[PDB]
């Protein structure tokens, strides 16, 4: 089997993909924010808390008549961002693309933090990290990707995002037509249960590249590229009047300016990010500080290769008994 399913950014920055999710029966489609950097399928709910709903789209477990509570189940996560959910646990039919897995976790949220609140257009997450993430206790529960593999043609999935533009999450197959030249495939940690691997350098802009391994993760769920400091500081030294901003939280860069590429290594290979990816627009509505789509990970404990990056390339996610990365351009 395969799916494919279309994903569509949330808004005019591409802070967020959603992608539409059949669950239950009849079907409820329910638009998912698809995050390899997290193994919970969970969903707003007829559970949700009332006044912590607004304008999300709710999946009622006793409207669909192949639900049944995974009695005593219950999850928690905290998410990177300080954002976090919580409730109880059905298991459902779940399609994606038209790809089906019965007996899917689907973890029904009774509370959500005010991000989610405040975010009418993402009616839930869908996993796609390692299950060894996974939150519900007492018996963790798989991902929909590890449900489905053993089904799928061949054991991957591949995000297709695109920049200001809808893109593609595919279930089982490698569309060769999506991407240019070859795919480079890079070893892959599952120690951490993320998507971990180890990039060879950067370049920022047109100057030279810097061979230095960079261990991160290729997270769906991130929106910004988050790095070591030192590259940090490197790319935003060639942006006039860039700074570090405490106020804001990250660097800043007048919105005037134009913005570097800066490419990532994947072994051999280079995925350029152009300058206009980095560009996450003004601070405050109207202001003219713009805030960057590369920041430090220093105050974060890992590296994430976020949506600023992987939109760059067509990413192959490959789930086979050792799995791998494979990075494309496009
Ligand atoms: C609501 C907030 O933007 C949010 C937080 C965390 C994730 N995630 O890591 O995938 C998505 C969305
Ligand atoms: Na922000």
């Amino acid at each position: 089997s395969t799916g494919s399913a279309t994903t569509t950014p949330i808004d005019s920055l591409d802070d967020a993909y959603i992608t539409p999710v059949q669950i239950g029966t009849p079907a409820q489609t329910l638009n998912l924010d698809f995050d390899t950097g997290s193994s919970d399928l969970w969903v707003f709910s007829s559970e949700t808390t009332a006044s912590e709903v607004d304008g999300q789209t709710i999946y009622t477990p006793s409207k669909s008549t192949t639900a049944k509570l995974l009695s005593g189940a219950t999850w928690s996560i905290s998410y990177g961002d300080g954002s976090s959910s919580s409730g109880d646990v059905y298991t459902d039919t779940v399609s994606v693309g038209g790809l089906t897995v019965t007996g899917q976790a689907v973890e029904s949220a009774k509370k959500v933090s005010s991000s989610f609140t405040e975010d009418s257009t993402i009616d839930g997450l869908l996993g796609l990290a390692f299950s060894t993430l996974n939150t519900v206790s007492p018996t963790q529960q798989k991902t929909f990707f590890d449900n489905a593999k053993a089904s799928l043609d061949s054991p991957v999935f591949t995000a297709d995002l695109g920049y200001h533009a809808p893109g593609t999450y595919n279930f089982g197959f490698i569309d060769t037509t999506a991407y240019t030249g070859s795919i480079t495939y890079t070893a892959v940690s599952t120690k951490q249960g993320f998507w971990e691997w180890t990039s060879t350098g950067y370049a920022v802009g047109s100057g030279t590249f810097k061979s230095t391994s960079i261990d991160g993760i290729a997270d769906t769920g991130t929106t910004l590229l988050y790095l070591p400091a030192t590259v940090v500081s490197a790319y935003w030294a060639q942006v006039s009047g860039a700074k570090s901003s405490s106020s804001v939280g990250g660097y800043v860069f007048p919105c005037s300016a134009t913005l570097p590429s800066f490419t990532f290594g994947v072994g051999s290979a280079r995925i350029v990010i152009p300058g206009d990816y980095i560009d996450f627009g003004p601070i405050s509505t109207g202001s003219s500080s713009c805030f960057g789509g590369i920041q430090s990970s220093a105050g974060i404990g890992i590296n994430i290769f976020g949506d600023v990056a992987l939109k760059a390339a067509f990413v192959v996610f490959n789930g086979a008994t050792t799995p791998t990365l494979g990075f494309a351009s496009k």
